[PDB]
């Protein structure tokens, strides 16, 4: 049965990580991966997380199954984070949240739920997007189409091209929005622009699907949710895939959420029952430990305050690196203006380097970025900045 | 989009659990759920698990993503548990294991992998089976067919009916075998009978899929794997979905494995690459904590010994309950011979009670079993045994 199975192609992200480990050069620099790194180059466990895990170790008396939608508090705290305390959506009970194995699991649960219980055939994502979106939706049998997004001259949101593009989307198509900190570009809509997309989408009949991978990494927890909130104010129906991977540093524990919103509480409950069947036929029920850490942090005043500062420190260190990057490039002699990096948000920026330029940075300089030019800004530190920028300057 | 979505039907397992909690009677007895309970009625965290979690709390310095197939040691220990130390399969490197979110996740990963990379159209499961099998395979677009299994007169494996049934299976159909401790019947093939099924399956061209939910609950870790091993000796190709939920008491942490076996190491690696794409398009990578507990227990002499005794204690307590059940029924006046319970294995037994009898046991007596007559033997204790059996006796 297996004699003739075609190999899965390469995978440059792992390919890059492999090439990076085997690189026996002292001053190699990884900007190619998807996780936060602190000033030291490490992806540490947050102090708040460690305290939560201790508490769970001392107080857990069973590992009995969670319900299909996971820990009730987790869902409640997730809904407040996304929609704000006081949200009519929450008051009217129009939102149901399932705990999922990460943001990816959330996208997959949404994808299966739609493919099986609606007429949805098609999902629109930005060009470029993170490449897993396409594979998740394709697996549930959903076509994926691209909308224009990035302006390559100006390193900016090509808004006219985006709108023009999406006029091709029919009533009943899904349109996926990165809630903040666009992956791979770092370029987000302004509030004025979100508001405009919200109007267009109700007029055209799109089901909005928000992907929140980095809430708290642009300007703050609440600010970063504004776009989603402008849509929430306008729409009867939407879906949110969220991840706690980056903002709690809980990558490997698979801590995410799929949140379903419908016109009313009777409707969301009915729809959600089928979202639960879709979880049931997949991984049955979600993994406790990570989500439990999150719920125990969010629902405790002291731990939440510690965690909010930790999140603020990550956001600011990225912001200082964006600025040190541009300032160091100007003074190592760079033949372009990079101040567009400052206006970009979160862990990622399109550097504007060519695929040949990134290839060269790897081979000559041991500086590793993704083929598209995506850099992880958190991969920069005050110590590796000088040589990072020298190398780039040399390739321009 | 969601206005007209049909509700997911009820769900008696949750329906039963709900009805059981709201039951305000002092002496209610739950035999209806899928988890182990100790003499006290609790589903506790194993001591070995608690020690492993402490160690992880003190030594983990990152939660960075695991690879798509999870923790390498986990896979290695999984393969030894299934195939035995010394297994040629392992020596020849014909087996690849992915860590998965539970046994269910393992079945789903297998289901997607097959639906997408082979001509498999159809999976054969026992009548009866656990009802999640059907939903998992149906979700990946696989037809499910039933093979005969249970002999209702004799409370026995109707082996002639099973073979006769499976002659309808074409070359290239999957046939799912419960490795031990059949759910819901407790009835397993003898070694002689496994050996015979192994021969038939190579002759008919079936892809065997083993589901191991309760390894160590029939007679012992190694004994319980004999059936799988007789198949392994005979086949170039098979798949194993395993779970550590019951044997480590790690239900909510979603600790399982999908193990792929092919004729050779070149082939399994190629096939496994596509199994990994199927994980990638689903939950991306698996949850660390639970599997990490398992690997840290299995690869440490002291902790493994503690855990093996704990597993032996669970198996024996079930065996003592099977015997106390039959002995108490004889002496509370039961109008049938129940000694078939003693020959049944693991947490489950088909009691042979009718759906009307189970309904009555609930309404009159607050004794809760599943509609089919499935009882969880671990739900019995020396304290609830007298009244359990009185109630049954009264309904016969
Ligand atoms: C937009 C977006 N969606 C989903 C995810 C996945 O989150 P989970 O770990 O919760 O499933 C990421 C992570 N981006 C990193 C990891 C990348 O660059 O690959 C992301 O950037
Ligand atoms: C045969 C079988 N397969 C898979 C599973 C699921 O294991 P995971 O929790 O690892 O996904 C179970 C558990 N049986 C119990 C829980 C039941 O009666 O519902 C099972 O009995």
């Amino acid at each position: 049965m297996f004699e003739n199975i075609t190999a899965a192609p390469a995978d440059p992200i792992l390919g890059l990580a492999d090439l990076f480990r085997a690189d026996e050069r002292p001053g190699k620099i990884n900007l190619g991966q998807g996780v936060y790194k602190d000033e030291t180059g490490k992806t540490p466990v947050l102090t708040s997380v460690k305290k939560a895990e201790q508490y769970l170790l001392e107080n857990e008396t069973t590992k009995n199954y969670l319900g299909i939608d996971g820990i009730p508090e987790f869902g409640r705290c997730t809904q407040e984070l996304l929609f704000g305390k006081g949200s009519a959506l929450i008051n009217d009970k129009r939102a149901r949240t399932a705990q999922t194995p990460g943001g990816t699991g959330a996208l997959r649960v949404a994808a299966d739920f739609l493919a099986k219980n609606t007429s949805v055939k098609r999902v629109w994502v930005s060009n470029p997007s993170w490449p897993n979106h396409k594979s998740v939706f394709n697996s549930a049998g959903l076509e994926v189409r691209e909308y224009a997004y990035y302006d390559a001259e100006n390193h900016t949101l090509d808004f006219d091209a985006l709108i023009n593009s999406l006029n091709e989307a029919q009533a009943g198509d899904v349109v996926l929005f990165h809630g903040c900190c666009h992956n791979p570009t770092g370029i987000d809509p302004t509030l004025e622009q979100w508001q405009t997309l919200a109007q267009l989408s109700v007029e055209k009949g799109w089901l909005p699907l928000f992907d929140f991978a980095q809430q708290g990494f642009a300007r703050g927890l609440e600010e970063d949710a504004e776009g989603l909130r402008a849509f929430a104010a306008m729409h009867k129906e939407l879906i949110v895939a969220s991840s706690y991977s980056k903002n709690f540093g809980l990558y490997n524990e698979r801590v995410g959420a799929c949140t379903l919103v419908a016109a009313d509480s009777e409707t969301v409950d009915r729809a959600f029952s089928q979202m639960k069947a879709a979880i049931y036929a997949n991984y049955s029920n979600p993994p406790a430990h990570g989500a439990s850490v999150v719920a125990t942090i969010l629902s405790n005043d002291a731990l939440r305050a510690i965690w909010e500062q930790e999140l603020t420190d990550m956001r600011q260190r990225i912001q200082r690196m964006r600025q040190l990057f541009v300032n160091t490039l100007q003074e190592k002699g760079a033949n372009r203006d990079f101040s567009f990096i400052i206006k970009q948000n979160g862990m990622f920026s399109f550097s504007g380097l060519t695929k040949e330029q990134v290839l060269r940075l790897r081979e000559e300089f041991g500086v590793y970025a993704v083929a598209s030019g995506r850099v992880n800004v958190a991969g920069m530190t005050p110590d590796n900045m000088a040589p990072l920028c020298e190398a780039i300057v040399a390739v321009l």
